[PDB]
């Protein structure tokens, strides 16, 4: 084994991208059983230096496989190809000489959308302003993502992550899913930035319904055959008719009549310039 065998692990420098040891202090875990995975971190001058910043950090668990080091080493490197962007989660650096593994990515104190969502649910605070809101910043991020040649492919509220002042992050870019794929992929396993927009219209109703679970009360096994038969999620009751619009035109059977994500992005800078 590579792990099993090796005193060091000689992966290349990258000098893009490595970031000195000793400007990263290691904090609590990011997740609930994620201890020795993924932690929160400090992380020093990033740069307007000698500066603090909070962070997030992957490792490889104490009884990582081989594949484990591939899959992070995979996942880093997709990132390192994908460019900057305001609304996923940017790379910061890795550590790879000289010790463990480390990729460091922006941390989004506030978690994942749909929990933030649920736990903020009244009996406004998620008004239809806020919501709107989270619905364009995703946009622009797959717009971008887009536009670098990324296909998602498991674009959801629990993939996309909110910062302390609100802005919305989409991460699992560079990697039950059932529910937010488009026929055609769960079909004939395609993937296009056109399935993804159909990903985008249940990310769409899971924020108007405030962070719930699509197809309630339906079993996966039937999802395909209901589908198919031209099957859809109906309006949530906090969103206006114009917007389940929007919704139901990501869920056109025809790829090519969907919307893209440009159109997306300036349909929805419209709703919030109105408000
Ligand atoms: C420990 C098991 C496991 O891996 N679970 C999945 C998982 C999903 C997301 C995160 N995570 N939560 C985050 C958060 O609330 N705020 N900001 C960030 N960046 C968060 C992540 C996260 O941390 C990292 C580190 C490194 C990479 C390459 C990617 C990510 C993500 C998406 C933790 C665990």
């Amino acid at each position: 084994g590579l792990l099993a065998g090796l005193v060091s692990l000689d992966l290349p420098l990258d000098p893009l991208w490595e970031f000195p040891r000793d400007r990263l202090v290691l904090g609590k875990p990011l997740g609930e059983g994620c201890f020795g995975q993924v932690v929160r971190a400090e992380a020093f001058g990033m740069a307007r230096p000698d500066q603090a910043s909070t962070v997030a950090v992957k490792m490889l668990k104490d009884n990582a496989s081989d594949k484990d080091l591939a899959d992070l080493v995979s996942e880093m490197e997709v990132m390192k190809l994908i460019g900057r962007h305001k609304n996923i989660i940017n790379l910061l650096g890795v550590c790879t000489q000289e010790g463990p593994l480390y990729v460091i990515v922006e941390c989004a104190a506030k978690g994942n959308l749909r929990e933030f969502l649920r736990a903020r649910r009244p009996p406004g605070p998620l008004s239809f302003p806020v919501l709107v809101s989270c619905a364009y910043q995703v946009a622009r991020g797959m717009q971008y993502l887009e536009s670098r040649k990324c296909i998602h492919r498991d674009l959801a509220a629990r993939n996309v992550l909110v910062t302390e002042d609100n802005v919305m992050k989409i991460a699992d870019f560079g990697l039950l899913p059932v529910k937010w794929m488009a026929p055609e992929a769960l079909f004939d396993e395609v993937y296009t930035h056109q399935s993804d927009v159909w990903s985008f219209g249940i990310l769409l109703w899971e924020i108007f319904t405030l962070g719930g679970s699509p197809y309630p009360g339906i079993p996966v096994e039937e999802l395909f055959s209901l589908l198919r038969e031209g099957h859809r999620m109906d309006r949530p009751p906090h969103c206006p008719p114009e917007l389940y619009g929007l919704m139901r035109e990501c869920w056109h059977a025809a790829p090519s009549q969907r919307p893209t994500f440009k159109q997306l992005v300036e349909a929805l800078d419209k709703v919030l310039l109105a408000v």
